[PDB]
């Protein structure tokens, strides 16, 4: 429950201070530090942490994956919030990056977080784990966030008929911005930790309907409490939809140890019934 999620999250929180320690350059290292070490829930990095131990993997195998899955995030984040995207002044309540070390800062502290995350991944991964998968490991994470993925995602994030196009504007855009990296997370876990390529397949389907989950429910909360899930298809069939993925999510884990598959189920359905 949000028990694992908080424990796992508080480990990843204390690897991640350790893989990017302060030293020279120290501007750098403090604002990659500022934006890596601020509030994020990390659940891309958990979900990499329950994907290896699925698979029979141990935590300390995925965290090196599970750290560069969360610096990906977090250099995603730095960028995004430039003037010249989102130009977002505030997130997770609190002064951005290029508004504490301006702009050029925040983008070389962006590029710094992004080759990191694949020197981490492939330095720092266990001999035990066989070059052939940390390779795979670098490839899924690469393929997640270029052209085909995420950046696929931002530059179709740009704002039409919204009854001809609407919804797979909608659909491709959560696809793209949301659940790629999540998938990747999923995959990496599984990779890493041992997982045939059956189970990789599931853990990657699982994170495709959990990335979709989480937008679908953040809209219908929203609005009982941009594009819209509720706009496009009505507050009804939004929460029959976020259902269905709910139940999808679950079939994926079909076939897994049963004790080992209770996080993610509990994450599924977490994720899915969000009072706040
Ligand atoms: C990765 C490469 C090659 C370039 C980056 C391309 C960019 C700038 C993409 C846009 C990234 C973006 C704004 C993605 C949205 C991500 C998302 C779902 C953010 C909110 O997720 P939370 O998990 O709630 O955030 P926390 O970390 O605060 O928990």
């Amino acid at each position: 429950p949000i028990s694992y999620i908080i424990r796992k999250a508080d480990s990843v929180n204390k690897a991640l201070d350790s893989a990017v320690p302060l030293r020279e350059p120290l501007k750098i290292h403090e604002a990659m530090r500022y934006s890596l070490l601020a509030g994020g829930k990390r659940v891309r990095p958990v979900l990499c942490i329950a994907a290896c131990e699925l698979v029979g993997g141990e935590e300390s195998l995925a965290m090196p994956a599970a750290c560069a899955v969360e610096m990906i995030h977090t250099m995603s984040l730095i960028h995004d919030d430039l003037p010249c995207m989102d130009n977002d002044d505030l997130r997770r309540g609190k002064p951005t990056n290029h508004k504490v070390y301006g702009e050029d800062v925040a983008v070389l502290a962006g590029d710094a977080l992004l080759s990191f995350a694949f020197e981490h991944l492939a330095s720092a991964t266990s001999s035990e784990v066989s070059p052939a998968r940390v390779v795979r490991a670098v490839g899924e994470l690469a393929k997640a966030i270029g052209t085909e993925g995420l950046v696929a995602g931002q530059v179709v994030d740009i704002s039409l008929d919204l009854n001809n196009v609407g919804l797979e504007h909608l659909k491709f855009i959560h696809l793209h911005k949301t659940a790629a990296l999540l998938e990747a997370s999923a995959v990496l876990g599984g990779i890493i930790g041992g997982g045939s390529d059956e189970e990789i397949e599931r853990l990657r389907k699982f994170a495709r309907c959990i990335g979709l989950l989480f937008q679908v429910v953040d809209d219908i909360l929203d609005v009982t409490k941009k594009l819209t899930y509720p706009k496009l298809m009505g507050l009804e069939k939004s929460r029959e939809f976020a259902e269905k993925l709910n139940t999808e999510a679950r079939d994926q884990l079909l076939g897994f140890d049963s004790d080992k598959v209770a996080p993610l189920l509990a994450l599924a359905n977490y994720i899915a019934n969000r009072q706040n």
